[PDB]
């Protein structure tokens, strides 16, 4: 009953003819050829936490001009630096329903990453996905909807990877809530268990969901993957050979390396056996001076427990993926900042405290990112109530309410990891941030257009101030704009009991009680959400005298700007909900597990709600939703006919078949273990740094594993070092990452006509989902959509293919996907509920 995860060996070597990779590959193959051992394995070992100064950082190969790697978070920011923009997140971006939108704020994410000297930028973010709404960094993502978070990694990666810089999708798989994530940090909460969370998760849930956006990352072209610090089926997954190996690397054919999330390595040949690709940040835990690879690695391929193709091909995985965006060898942009101070002069080697020099350049990439970042809020901001009362117009009385439309009195960035839930929410808190280089709030913003139109303004940016609310509020012709949030974020900060993971889906700060108190006092009341996800609005949405309702998610550095452009209709709303307003907690159908439920050995993610997550779990219970996915007003309205579907004519989805190529070989290394000695007398040992030689000739005491001396018979897995040629998956594509290239034939062109029956112009955003027909499928799922603009009177065209991929269905006793002989219905309206128009596939 234990959940296991099956072996799966040998772990896959890239393909010289995968495309896109070709060019890639042949420049990683002369490369690596040139290298020796200590060099390769200086590639994929991290130097340590706090070694120089990126988050992670590689060996440098200085022999070949190769400098160090630079691997720096976050999906929405460059962190931990200065004069970079700081982007809306990733579920503010997902409800833009915009392609555009998405591969612009990865290009520009990807030229600040560019300018700062970083090699790998960590993001975009498909896990988590969205499992429950409480989960602490589902912000950081897209949407609970495969397709859509599918589409937005894909155009984010685009986008970042045609700037130059190495994209990486994280997390895989299965990390969909901080509680229980890492040990330690569980420990140091109270929980005392042995091993982190496992995500048990069957086969059909995850080819149909959870796997399903990775794979639109994987045939975007992605160059890396960060696995997970969760279990899944309790194996780790950066060990997790069903994972790296199987579903990543043969069934999916990823061309490009795996590192791991930091701490989230926890063996060296066996993880390096499993598919793993680079140790992140390097030691074993941060500051140890010691790592499962490194040293390790070094003596495991000296020893024979690590093949040469195995090591040659992480070198060749790390290399083509730097070699695909366009890095060279020759002009690195050298790192110009230090994560750790924004000191100009420190100790380049933070964590030793040595080599004093300059170690931030305060290079400015912000560019004109600022009103993209504007465009972006405000196109993802979602008007969910509009009585009449918006847009504004020469309001006469404008009174501003909550702590939210203010500044943290402590500056935008007066707290580390953004850990404070002070002034306006832009961003949540954690690893995924950065530092603001201003943040508009909305109290600045609004009071800027209320002086110019000559309207009165006044504000109360506190939540607790019912006396001084009243007085101002209950005035005459007041319109009163109460701004409430509800925060989270990453596990290792907690706020008030939310360790990472919300413990529920309220406002947070007196919010709900604020919003009663005005709403209560003041029949022209606007309310703006600022939430990483949902909050439950059942208890006052309703009420009349509430006017008009926005969620505006975490808008990052223009907040105020876009807000007000929305409230002022510059910007007519067009953005949709990425996931389901419920009545209830309950009503969601999954939740955080708050609780060890092992004893104290790993706890457990049963995923028995299957794919029946969100809308899928709302429609199929017919649970209580306030508002469905894909909702969201306009300040026109749009009518839907004219629903018309072509059928084109494939051919049968045939079954790959064929063998891959005998594992290659890349270079050679010397049999004279007194050549990988620590050249000492060459430069000083680092504290704590992570270095590939070993200490002496005596292999077994320079590994200082007390474990030291089994083969890979007597502890791996059969075929784990098996180099040999290996008969492909069905499922997989012979050359073509992402699987079987027949799965994205178009089999249906679906079309319709949309209208603009009011009286301003607007952008609509349609979409296009579809009836699978069998009695275990969701009602609707979503494979389609766009953002278009429409004139008043105009008529537009929506037009969305759909590929076979789209109208099958994993079948696990096939290991393949499957057209289910089920009829199956074509919807497309303006969301998941309002299916206007109907049609049968023909
Ligand atoms: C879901 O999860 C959410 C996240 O975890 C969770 O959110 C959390 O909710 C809790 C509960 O609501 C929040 O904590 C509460 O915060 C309240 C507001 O605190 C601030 O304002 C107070 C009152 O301010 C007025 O009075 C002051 C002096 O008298 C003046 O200085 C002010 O200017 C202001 O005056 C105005 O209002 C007056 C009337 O109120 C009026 O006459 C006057 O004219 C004017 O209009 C301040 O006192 C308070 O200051 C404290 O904290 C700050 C730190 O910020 C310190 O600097 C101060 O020194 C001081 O200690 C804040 O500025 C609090 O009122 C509330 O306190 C009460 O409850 C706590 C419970 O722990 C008690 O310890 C405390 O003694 C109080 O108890 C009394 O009332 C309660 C409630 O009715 C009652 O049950 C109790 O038995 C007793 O009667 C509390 O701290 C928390 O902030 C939220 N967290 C986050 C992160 O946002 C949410 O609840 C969850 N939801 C669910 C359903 O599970
Ligand atoms: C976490 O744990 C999860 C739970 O275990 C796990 O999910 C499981 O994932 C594995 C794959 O990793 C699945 O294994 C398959 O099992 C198939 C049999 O499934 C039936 O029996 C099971 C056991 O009793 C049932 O549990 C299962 O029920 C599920 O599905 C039902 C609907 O179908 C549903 O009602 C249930 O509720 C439930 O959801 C089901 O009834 C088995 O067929 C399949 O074998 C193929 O694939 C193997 C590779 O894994 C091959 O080794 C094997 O040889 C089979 O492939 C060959 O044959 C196929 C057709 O028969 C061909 O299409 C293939 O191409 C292939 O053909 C080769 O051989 C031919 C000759 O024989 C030759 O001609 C060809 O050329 C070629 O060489 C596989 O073992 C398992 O079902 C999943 N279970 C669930 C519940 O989801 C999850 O993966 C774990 N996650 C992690 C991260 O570890
Ligand atoms: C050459 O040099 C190298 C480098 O110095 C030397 O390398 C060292 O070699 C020693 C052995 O001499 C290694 O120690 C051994 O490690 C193994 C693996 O440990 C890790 O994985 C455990 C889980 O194992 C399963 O899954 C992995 C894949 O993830 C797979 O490789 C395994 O075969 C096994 O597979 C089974 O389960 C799979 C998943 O479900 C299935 O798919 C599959 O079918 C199988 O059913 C895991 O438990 C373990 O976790 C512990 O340790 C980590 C720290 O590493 C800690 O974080 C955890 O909390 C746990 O405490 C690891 O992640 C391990 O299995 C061995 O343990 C057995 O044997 C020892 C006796 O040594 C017993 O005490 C144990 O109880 C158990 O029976 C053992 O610990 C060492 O890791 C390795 N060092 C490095 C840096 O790589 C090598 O020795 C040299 N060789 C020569 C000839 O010189
Ligand atoms: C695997 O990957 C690792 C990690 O990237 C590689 O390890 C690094 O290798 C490089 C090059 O082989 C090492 O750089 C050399 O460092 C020595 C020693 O410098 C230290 O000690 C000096 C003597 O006391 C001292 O003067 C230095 O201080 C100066 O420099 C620092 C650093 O920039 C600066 O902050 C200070 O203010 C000082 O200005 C320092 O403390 C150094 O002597 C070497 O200089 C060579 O080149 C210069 C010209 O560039 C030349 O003038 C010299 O004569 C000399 O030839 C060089 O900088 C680096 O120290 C290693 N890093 C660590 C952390 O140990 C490893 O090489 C990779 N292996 C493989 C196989 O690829
Ligand atoms: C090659 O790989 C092996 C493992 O395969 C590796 O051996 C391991 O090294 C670690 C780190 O040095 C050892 O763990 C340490 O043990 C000491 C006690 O003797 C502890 O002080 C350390 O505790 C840390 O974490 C604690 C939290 O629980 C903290 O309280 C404490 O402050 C420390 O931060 C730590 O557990 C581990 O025992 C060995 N394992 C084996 C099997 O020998 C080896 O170091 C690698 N070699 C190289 C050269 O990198
Ligand atoms: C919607 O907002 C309006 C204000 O725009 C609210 O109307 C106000 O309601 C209060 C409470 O009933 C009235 O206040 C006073 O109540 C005392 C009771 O002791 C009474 O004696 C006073 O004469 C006075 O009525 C207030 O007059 C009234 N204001 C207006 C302008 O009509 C309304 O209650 C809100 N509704 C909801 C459902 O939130
Ligand atoms: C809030 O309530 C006031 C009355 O308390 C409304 O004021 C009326 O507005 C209409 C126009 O819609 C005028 O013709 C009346 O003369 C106004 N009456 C008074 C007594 O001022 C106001 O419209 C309400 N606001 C909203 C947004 O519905
Ligand atoms: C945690 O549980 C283990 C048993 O798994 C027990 O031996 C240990 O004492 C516990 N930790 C603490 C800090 O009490
Ligand atoms: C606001 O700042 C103060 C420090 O001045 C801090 O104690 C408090 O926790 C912060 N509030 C929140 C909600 O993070
Ligand atoms: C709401 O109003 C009531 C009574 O008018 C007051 O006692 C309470 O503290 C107020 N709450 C907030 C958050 O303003
Ligand atoms: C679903 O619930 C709505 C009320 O929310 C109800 O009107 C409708 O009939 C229900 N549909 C079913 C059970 O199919
Ligand atoms: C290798 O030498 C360094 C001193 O430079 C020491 O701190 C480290 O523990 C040694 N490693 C082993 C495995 O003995």
């Amino acid at each position: 009953s234990l959940a296991y995860s099956e072996p799966h060996y040998p772990s896959p070597w890239m393909d010289p003819k995968a495309i896109g990779w070709e060019e890639a590959y042949e420049k990683a193959k002369a490369f690596v050829s040139q290298l020796t051992l200590l060099e390769k394995v200086n590639l994929t070992t991290g130097i340590g936490w706090g070694a120089e100064q990126c988050v992670g950082q590689t060996g440098a190969i200085p022999r070949l001009g190769l400098k160090s790697m630079c691997m720096q978070d976050a999906p929405l920011a460059i962190r931990g630096t200065d004069y970079n923009s700081v982007f809306p997140a990733g579920v503010t971006t997902a409800a833009t329903f915009d392609r555009g939108l998405m591969y612009k704020r990865g290009y520009a994410l990807g030229q600040e990453a560019k300018g700062k000297g970083v090699t790998v930028l960590l993001g975009p973010v498909a896990g988590p996905l969205g499992r429950a709404p409480e989960g602490g960094r589902n912000w950081e993502g897209f949407s609970t909807d495969p397709v859509l978070t599918g589409i937005a990694m894909a155009e984010t990666i685009k986008g970042t990877q045609d700037a130059g810089v190495v994209a990486c999708a994280k997390h895989f798989i299965g990390n969909e809530q901080e509680h229980f994530r890492q040990v330690g940090e569980s420990q140091d909460y109270g929980y005392n268990i042995s091993e982190t969370l496992s995500s048990n998760i069957d086969d059909k849930t995850m080819h149909e969901m959870y796997l399903w956006p990775f794979v639109d990352a994987i045939r975007a072209g992605v160059g890396s993957f960060m696995c997970a610090y969760t279990q899944a089926n309790n194996s780790y997954s950066c060990q997790n050979s069903k994972l790296l190996n199987n579903l990543l690397k043969q069934e999916n054919g990823f061309q490009g390396f795996v590192m791991s999330d930091w701490q989230a390595h926890h063996s060296g040949v066996a993880s390096a056996a499993a598919g793993l690709d680079m140790s992140m940040p390097g030691d074993t835990m941060f500051n140890s001076g010691r790592s499962y690879w490194g040293t390790n690695l070094t003596l495991a391929v000296l020893n024979g427990t690590v093949p040469q193709w195995r090591i040659d091909d992480m070198a060749m995985r790390i290399m083509a993926a730097f070699f695909k965006v366009g890095q060279t060898v020759e002009d690195q942009e050298p790192i110009n900042f230090s994560f750790w101070t924004l000191d100009t002069y420190g100790p380049l080697h933070w964590a030793a405290r040595k080599d004093y020099q300059q170690i931030n350049w305060h290079v400015n990439v912000q560019g004109d990112h600022g009103s993209l970042i504007r465009e972006i809020a405000a196109r993802g901001t979602v008007l969910l109530k509009n009585t009449g009362s918006l847009p504004l117009k020469k309001p006469k009385f404008l009174a501003v309410i909550g702590e939210d439309a203010g500044p943290n009195p402590l500056g935008p960035n007066g707290c580390a990891d953004n850990r404070c839930n002070n002034g306006t929410l832009g961003i949540g808190w954690g690893s995924g941030t950065g530092n603001f280089p201003y943040l508009v709030t909305p109290d600045q913003a609004l009071q800027a257009r209320a002086v110019q139109d000559g309207s009165r303004y006044e504000s109360v940016l506190r939540n607790h101030a019912p006396t001084e609310i009243k007085a101002l509020v209950s005035q005459q012709d007041a319109t009163a704009i109460v701004f409430v949030n509800a925060n989270s974020g990453e596990g290792f900060i907690e706020i008030d009991g939310n360790k990472g993971d919300r413990l529920n889906l309220t406002l947070w700060n007196e919010g709900d009680a604020l919003v009663k108190n005005v709403s209560s006092w003041c029949n022209n009341t606007i309310v703006v959400l600022h939430t990483p996800g949902p909050v439950l609005l059942t208890e006052w949405y309703d009420n009349p005298n509430i006017t008009a309702i926005l969620w505006a998610g975490m808008p990052g550095q223009e907040s105020g700007n876009s807000i007000t452009d929305v409230l002022y209709g510059r910007v007519n709303p067009s953005g949709r909900t990425p996931f389901t307003w419920g009545a209830t907690r309950e009503s969601y159908g999954t939740d955080v597990l708050y609780e060890p439920n092992n004893g104290n050995e790993a706890p457990q993610l049963d995923y028995t709600e299957g794919v029946f997550i969100d809308y899928r779990h709302f429609d199929k219970a017919n649970a209580s939703v306030l508002y469905e996915f894909g909702f969201g007003l306009s300040y026109t309205t749009f009518e839907y006919s004219n629903l018309k579907i072509e059928k084109h004519q494939v051919g049968e989805y045939t079954p790959t078949t064929g063998q891959t190529e005998a594992a290659p070989t890349f270079g050679n290394f010397s049999e004279s273990v007194e050549d990988y000695v620590f050249p000492a007398a060459e430069f000083p040992y680092v504290y704590q740094f992570i270095y590939p030689y070993l200490n002496s000739t005596d292999m077994s005491a320079s590994s200082g594993d007390a474990q030291y001396g089994q083969t890979a018979e007597e502890f791996l897995p059969p075929k784990a070092n098996d180099g040999s040629a290996q008969p492909l998956l069905r499922s997989s594509g012979l050359h073509h990452p992402g699987g079987n290239p027949a799965l994205y034939d178009i089999m249906y062109t679906v079309t319709a006509d949309i209208t603009n029956t009011g009286k301003v112009a607007g952008d609509e955003v349609p979409q296009l989902y579809v009836s699978l027909g069998g009695p275990e499928d969701p009602k609707v799922v979503l494979r389609g959509f766009d953002r278009l603009r429409v004139e008043p009177g105009e008529k537009v065209q929506f037009k969305a293919v759909l590929t076979r991929r789209d109208v099958s269905s994993w079948d696990t006793v096939k290991q393949d996907w499957v057209i289910t002989e089920y009829a199956k219905k074509v919807y497309v309206g303006p969301s998941s509920r309002k299916l206007d128009l109907e049609e049968v596939l023909p």
